[PDB]
């Protein structure tokens, strides 16, 4: 029975006996235990005294509360296994290193204040890459479940992770840093024969690794299973501290790092310019790791930064408020010596950001997989969306009130894929695909100077409204981009009082003839449904099926009088040979409703239109059907398309 | 009796024993007595020594719980049954978490709120000192007319209306935004925002600014308000959590049952859950029973929304966007970005999922309503999105909009055996993608916009039904195109509805799968003179005797095939033949231009034969023996 | 006040009394109240003492490193309205049995380890059947709210279930099991007049219930409210120490059981053979259950698997490698009696599969609205995802290298929906629903032998590449299985150096008249856009509308002389009659640009093709345009489609 009304009396005591009931009273008290057996003392859980230490008793988590100071906390969890509470506002003066299998969670008040006198990183999760590497014994295509070396190369264990690379570039996309391949795989089977080693993973290879590469695997030091639960890292009114950080959380060779919720604020100064490599949330070659929920504000570089072979990444749910992109795939400077990994396997699903000072979501020149699914950036100062690396899918995502596009592409990207996405109020563009192809389907855009811009792929589906130049902008980034084939099929880009339908950009050297247009709602647009500029000769058009371009005198029946009628209807074309034009007429769809022994082969001539001044009355154009046979007295049904 | 012991000290260690029993500390300052973490005793007050949560089993009564919660920064596990007999207020940096058998029985000598998480209005606006456009990061005030302290809030409104849809109240616009810098030059203080502005705030509509008190960061984990049995024992409730002006507001999981008896009358106001100007708050998971009016009510200015995973059983609406009636007075605040992902309802006595007539950016994704008793969804604020969201066995329509509403969207949206439609957007447009209607009397109701892809079948009367809500509505244009809406015994293709005013001219149908419904592909009804038809492109009628090699001689040949038409004059019908593509494959010097003439319509007692009707192919030049590839479109 | 240093010491103690304050030094110490009240032995919880027990006192959890053994762990999870966190390794020699209302909750390092001497099942979570059904007073058709039984027949008491059963055979699927069906419900409301008791259900039902087919109804004993948090079952090594388990996780006749996260390794060595009956988990019969995030490894069945009337289940966010199939939804064997119940609203979402030994994500052929979305199977030995029930939907799933097919159905099952799903290197096909029928909407397959094997339906939309046979393979399973419509619309399926667009498979009775293809880009193809084989008699083709053959000489101006035009672009046809061939030309569309007084009816003569060799040079092809006026002199606009 010692009771002890302060630390200081308690650590002062000489007489301890193993079977001493001893506790403590006030802020970190408790009930303890005596010892002579060596223990790490980090004057929370464990405390040095007379003839030992003393033992804190107690099942489920620790919590921060009992520590004298910030020192402690960093000793404790030094160690693998911890459980930590964090039910105090810490004072950083050091970097917090989390091992494996371990959980640090914050209740509502809890918060680690970063050091006002020295900018550094707040939480890091550090394993590293091997040291040595062993040859492949042989080669292994993508798909391969094993991979093989030489009995006794390597010692693989079941359960740990092998880091495989080779000199193979990453080819997700243009990577111009040429950055090389690598993964990171988990051992789950091993067999040896005839001085082989088979080493069975967890997950098929992505790439082939080839001995012609030089592919070869070595042992990483992983950091797995870490649970940050609720992190709040700083706190408003920091920057009249002056108290900032570098990376809030820096995970590096990380497995099954889980961060749910938190809070993470100020490495710059609200609305301040961005820091270069400020990220608040990195994970740098870390697999089956996900980000959910965490909100983020004032941030001078990204809020989830995935770079090197990180793997199986997720981010869901979180909300990023003044940052440089809210998310972003990165590539590795390769100016100083190699560099290996892109991510693979990313998510982004239902993230907001708002305010970036560049792209709300974003890729650079590498990675694979990659999708983002309702997703919405409001007022970048850059694009909503950013794809550098080729293939990025986006599944209902919104971009409202970009400064420039809300989705694009940029210089060498292949063919983004746009599925039901929505821009709305995007200064430039709603979607600019113009630097290498686009998949835009079933999308909308309002409120831009163009819908989309796009040199090649297609446009199938979706509504485009309020786009002052035009809904659809044929053209390129620069002249030197290869036109492909375009199909614009199915869409509304109806007239409402604002740009044209299609603008072909003739001064970067846009071919109409290589675009086609069927079965789009072009009504209101009359004879200015095509913009083109930068034309020296009236280039053809573009193949065009059964687009609709009037509502009104577009269907009728006719009755033939001698072989001939003569039909008022919204025909409509341009026979004129300005450069900066089409000659173009609409397709007349002519059927036989009677069938008199005068039947004759059916033509549209004569095509009329009214051109009264001030202004047209498009309702006394007109057209002729005439019959191949003079006597001819058929009823012909008449129907209008462009 | 601890709390009588005369003689404490602030040296002693203390236990209680029992239920509630552990370690005390006796002290003298100030403290809130609550009999379970804090008792009064003879000089002082004694307090209960812990880490981490309290737990409801430390308490005397139930008051002692709502003293406890009354602050904030307070975590509480609910591991017993509770009596509630009053309002359990929650206030900010607070968690109240249920335990597997915990619960809270409401009061049953009075029917009132069981919890409550309410912040306040501000008490004093002022006006802003420049228009602030929507996209707006910042916003000004004259200097020293508010202090805006960061990370604390603003709520901003003005004379505009807001514009998510109808608005007949006419609520005005407000927003509650979070303060992250500010900085002061030339008279003027420029505050800078978490989130930009939605809506224009302009001067001339007398935009101003305060600060109201929010209460933020609160997370219900499991609640369990009520249990069955509830009305054996006469035991209801009002609303079950009521949050006003709250931030981060986080429900997971629970069970809230029993504010009406099963099956019963609805009961005005009576909601689960209810969010009125709430930001960056959810509900996910939780279970609704026998509820008297929402599973979960939305209004206000209520922000980033999110209601995923919720089950919602014998409810008004499992989920309702609201507005505020301004009879008695001004109202602010419109719904803004709001998500329902998951969510499934049963026998909802109305609306399954629903909207009033205000509320921007909202979203159904995979939500599901079976055996609604009115629609299955419910529009009524303007373009509602509806994405993967199934209705089943609805009394009226799967999904429909209503008086007044524009263009609700919906894509891959399916609907079985909803009674009247699947969809109804014959209010005021609707874009219809890639959608599914099985077993209605009529698969799609609409005035103008857009049916695209999807498939239809098993609809009585037809599978798109080109109609209004009243005559006076507008027709606009109407695309139906590669629809699949072939002839499966039940109804015909496209119902025009001439009783309404509807010009079918004003509809295109291009690329549609209608095979199988012959002569009898469209309904009329309600034309007094014969419309002309709509304009058809390339679409499919039949599946036999529609392509084949004709080989003219004298120019001529006669070709059977399963070409069609109508040539009356009855009211109630179009005039239209098929579209026959003819392309020639051999190229005689007698090759002319070619004609289709001469179609015939078997007409057989018992029943036609369409395998007999027959064109004419027919050359300019009378020597023409090409041979011509047909092709029969409607 | 009694303490005591050592458990052995504490529960020898001869003279406990109830008013003793008792304490628990060190290892599972505490503090403790005697009671004479029979209490049960747990070894962790309650120690037997001479004259009565030992109750140990806590709030909150529970923790294993209170208890002695796993024995104690068993008895104490055998009562209800348990929270046991597990903090220690357990080493199970029997099944862990847990009851209603009940949390089991690991920590990073706790962990249950199975018996290596039996393989036995780990955890259960087991209800049971009724002892006895009272049969239904009235039909009650599919969305009944409420079913009637004769008043006192049984007694129903709000909040608890029924299982309601009757003759009618499951409808999901082909059911050749002849399973029966049943549902579980819970009952929510009762009155009783006229001799009549009326249940009110929570949920609707979704058969029609009849006398005429014995409709009947019990009450089940069910397992509610229970939560798994994180389970570890097993540990890499296993294998090393033969320790094995059959089933995992087992549950039948449960409600509300929610599995969250967790990793369950090991009923069968790594890479080895299947073994019939050991799934990771197991839901017989379940409602309103979930899996999220669970990890499987090596696993000699299914991951999780889901049978009997089980309704409204969850798979989020499942990792599965190397197991047979990572979901499962299972009929149920008639061979030795009557079986009933299939899965009635499942979904599937977000969850990846590698290295399956059967198809990634499956269905026997049972079940009702079974969803599919954002799962991903890689390197499957057999499918990717396998549909045997009837419209299985799948949204924006993919599927890499299956040894067979991405996606398929299989004999006698009826349309698969494909929404926008991507298939890539599987060796046979993207999509093969040539069983019966498929809808393959916005779909894309690339490098396969075809990209979509179809016998009738609808292919819309998509993009397809990379097939080295054809980018669509109309065909069947069998000879005997019908051939209904197919429509072909806005898909593209262009010529990349690979396969053609369109192979018809007369070998097995396809009639290509029964195919219809509207606006499909099937540029590059020229002559051989279809593949034909196995007819004796060449077959008339296929409607054809608007499609896109070349993307050169594809538009122009002519101008008529004396009646005609000799126009040079790139028309193609075949007017030859090999029995494996079409005989088929260009849609050329010509709409009148002049109209002078002769004016005439205008058609397409002369086609002309170049058939240079090695190499034609289709620069070359050429048609006439005639007109029916010799003096014809009109301009004449020209495009051409297939
Ligand atoms: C590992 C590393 O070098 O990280 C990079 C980081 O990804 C970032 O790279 C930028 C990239 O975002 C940008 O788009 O392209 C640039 C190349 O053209 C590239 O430089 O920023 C740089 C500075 C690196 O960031 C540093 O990484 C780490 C770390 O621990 O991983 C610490 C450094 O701290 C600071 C803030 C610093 O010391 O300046 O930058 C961090
Ligand atoms: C929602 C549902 O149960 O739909 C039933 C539909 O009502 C109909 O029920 C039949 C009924 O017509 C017949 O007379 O009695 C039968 C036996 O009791 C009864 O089954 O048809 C069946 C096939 C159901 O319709 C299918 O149901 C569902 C579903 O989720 O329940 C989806 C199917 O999609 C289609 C359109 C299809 O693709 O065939 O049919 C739906
Ligand atoms: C309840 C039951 O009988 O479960 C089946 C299990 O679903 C599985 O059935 C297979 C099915 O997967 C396959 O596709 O079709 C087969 C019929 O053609 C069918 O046999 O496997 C069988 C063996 C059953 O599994 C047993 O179920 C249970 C249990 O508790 O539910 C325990 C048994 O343990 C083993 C591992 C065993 O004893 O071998 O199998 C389990």
């Amino acid at each position: 029975e010692r009771v002890f009304s302060d630390l200081a009396s308690m650590v002062a005591y000489p007489n301890f006996q193993v079977q001493d009931k001893i506790t403590l009273l006030g802020s970190a008290g408790g009930d303890f235990t005596f010892t002579t057996t060596a223990s790490v003392v980090d004057n929370g859980t464990v405390f040095a005294v007379p003839g030992g230490y003393l033992l804190r008793k107690f099942v489920g988590p620790a919590y921060s509360s009992w520590f004298s100071n910030w020192t402690g906390i960093v000793t404790f969890m030094s160690a693998p296994n911890r459980h930590l509470v964090v039910d105090t506002v810490l004072q950083a003066t050091s970097v917090l290193n989390i091992k494996s299998n371990s959980t640090l969670e914050f209740t509502d008040t809890g918060r680690i204040l970063p050091d006002a006198a020295v900018a550094r990183q707040v939480l890091n999760i550090t394993g590293s890459a091997p040291s040595v590497f062993v040859p492949l014994a042989a080669d292994a295509a993508a798909g391969s479940k094993v991979i093989t070396v030489a009995a006794g190369a390597l010692s693989a264990v079941k359960g740990t992770y092998l880091y495989l690379r080779s000199n193979k570039l990453c080819d997700g996309g243009p990577n111009t840093y040429g950055v090389k391949i690598s993964q990171i795989r988990k051992v789950v089977g091993v067999s040896t024969s005839g001085g082989v080693t088979s080493i069975r993973l967890d997950k098929t290879l992505h790439y082939n690794y080839y001995l012609s590469d030089a592919a070869e695997v070595g042992i990483p030091t992983m950091v797995e299973n870490v649970t940050l639960v609720s992190p709040y890292i700083n706190e408003f009114g920091y920057d009249d501290l002056n108290r900032f950080f570098t990376i809030g959380i820096s995970a590096n060779f990380a497995a099954d790092l889980h961060i749910q919720d938190g809070v993470i604020i100020g490495n710059k100064r609200p609305g301040a310019s961005d820091i270069e490599g400020r990220s608040a949330i990195k994970f740098n070659n870390c697999v089956d790791s996900t980000v959910k929920g965490t909100c983020f504000y004032n941030i001078g570089w990204y809020g989830v930064e995935v770079l090197g072979c990180s793997e199986d990444t997720e981010v869901h749910d979180i909300h990023a408020m003044d940052v440089r992109h809210a998310i972003s795939l990165n590539w590795q400077s390769t100016a100083d010596g190699d560099k290996w990994g892109e991510p693979i396997e990313f998510l982004g699903v239902n993230c907001e950001a708002y305010s970036t000072t560049q792209a709300g979501f974003d890729t650079h020149d590498i990675g694979k997989r990659v999708k983002f699914v309702r997703c919405v950036s409001y007022d970048s100062a850059a694009a909503g969306f950013q794809a550098r690396t080729n293939g990025v899918e986006y599944l209902n995502c919104r971009a409202y009130r970009a400064a420039m596009d809300g989705f694009a592409s940029n210089t060498g990207v292949a063919f983004p894929i746009y599925r039901e996405c929505l821009a709305y109020d995007n200064v430039r563009s709603g979607f600019n695909c113009s630097y290498g192809g686009g998949y835009v389907y079933d999308c909308e855009a309002h409120g831009s100077q163009n819908g989309v811009r796009i040199n090649g792929g297609r446009v199938k589906g979706g509504r485009y409204t309020r786009n002052s130049s035009s809904h659809i902008f044929v053209t390129k980034d620069v002249a030197e981009t290869a036109q492909t084939s375009l199909e614009i099929d199915g869409v509304s880009m109806r007239y409402d009082g604002t740009g044209r339908a299609v603008y072909f950009h003739g001064t970067v050297g846009i071919d109409p003839t290589l675009v086609s247009m069927s079965n789009n709602d072009m009504t209101g647009h009359g004879l200015f449904w095509a913009l083109l500029s930068g034309y020296t000769v009236q280039p053809t058009p573009p193949r065009m099926s059964r687009n609709l371009l009037d509502d009104t005198g577009i269907r009728g029946v006719a009755t033939l009088v001698a072989g001939e009628a003569t039909v008022n209807a919204r025909v409509r074309g341009n026979f004129g040979s300005v450069a900066n034009s089409f000659k173009w007429v609409s397709e007349v769809k002519l059927t036989r409703l009677t069938f008199p022994s005068s039947a004759g082969a059916l033509t549209v001539t004569s095509v009329a239109q009214n051109q009264d001044v001030p202004t047209p009355n498009p309702d006394l154009n007109s057209f002729v059907i005439r019959s191949s046979n003079a006597a001819d007295v058929s009823q012909v049904a008449w129907e209008v398309y462009l």
